[PDB]
């Protein structure tokens, strides 16, 4: 037969014919491309058999394996290194040890966030706060609920204008306040727990490893703890039984019912064994051409992993994201 990519834009669909033609070279297992002009017309597409297979985040993972799609993750992208790989991390809630208030308790404090809707510096923290919200639903933007939980905060991108409140923890120069780039000192996941830890505000949303990966000290990160969803303390190194949510990596989705689920591994397999990681110069299965990134695959990803029968959108997301996900809608 065949495995029918789709391509949710125009360069995509250019490194998808590549990616055709090259595993035709290489006398590989053939692929065939679809363009469409977003990743839910491509679930719908794949949805009623236009298309085999689609790479997809955590949220249109969530989208894709409701009815009438009923999706299903099949391959997962792997990231790290072939040394030391990982399909996943933890969102977790930092804060310095000494402190008393919970999770059930942050109405009025200060919070530091990674990203405005990036996964774990707020996806899965405003949606886990989300029953302390006073949040009527749509048209209202849930920034203005959280603008006025926390009594400031740094969410670089948040817009400085309608919500200046989100911006006033951030650190950055001038117009670059609030910015959302390295600009912003208190950017991204090291600059969201510098925010934490220089004592600009009382909780941080990053994931479990920047803590390590910052804190090289042993007894210097004694000096900080994990806010658990039971409404308890943990040290940090318990990240496994104290977390917001265990965030995985994107997923090949396909359909449940006659998805070819084979035909799609039997070709990631191979395509990766042959156009891998710095396997050839000819063609490059995770990268994107100048000026584009994160094409059909995460540029920062290695290889696939196949994942298991019978595990849907909701247990392949895990009920801290799947949750944090349903609360926003």
């Amino acid at each position: 037969r065949s495995v029918q990519w789709c391509a949710v834009s125009q360069p995509e669909a250019t490194k998808c014919f590549q990616w055709q033609r090259n595993m035709r070279k290489v006398r590989g297992p053939p692929v065939s491309c679809i363009k469409r002009d977003s990743p839910i017309q491509c679930i719908q597409a794949i949805a009623e058999n236009r298309a085999d297979a689609v790479t997809l985040d955590g949220g249109f993972i969530y989208e894709a394996g409701l009815a009438p799609y009923k999706l299903r993750p099949v391959a997962a992208e792997v990231y790290g290194t072939e040394r030391q790989p990982r399909t996943h991390y933890y969102a977790v809630a930092v804060v310095k040890k000494g402190g008393s208030f919970q999770l059930n308790e942050l109405q009025g404090l200060k919070s530091c966030h990674t990203g405005l809707r990036d996964t774990a510096g707020w996806n899965v923290p405003i949606g886990t706060l989300r029953p302390f919200l006073n949040w009527t639903g749509p048209p209202e933007p849930i920034e203005a609920a959280v603008a006025r939980f926390f009594s400031a905060s740094c969410v670089p991108g948040a817009d400085k204008g309608q919500f200046p409140n989100l911006c006033r923890l951030c650190a950055g120069t001038g117009e670059n306040k609030c910015a959302f780039s390295s600009q912003e000192p208190y950017f991204s996941y090291s600059g969201a727990f510098k925010c934490l830890r220089d004592g600009a505000g009382d909780v941080a949303f990053i994931r479990e490893s920047t803590v390590f990966e910052d804190l090289s000290d042993e007894a210097e990160r004694d000096e900080y703890e994990l806010l658990c969803p039971d409404n308890t303390r943990k040290p940090v190194d318990k990240f496994k039984d104290c977390h917001l949510a265990r965030v995985p990596s994107h997923a090949v989705v396909a359909r449940s019912v006659n998805g070819k689920e084979d035909a799609i591994w039997n070709l990631l397999r191979q395509a990766q064994e042959k156009f891998g990681k710095d396997k050839s110069p000819k063609f490059q299965l995770f990268g994107s051409p100048s000026g584009q990134k994160d094409l059909l695959f995460k540029d920062s990803a290695i290889g696939f992993s196949r994942v298991p029968p019978r595990i849907d959108s909701g247990l392949y997301l895990g009920s801290g994201y799947f949750t944090a996900i349903q609360n926003l809608r």
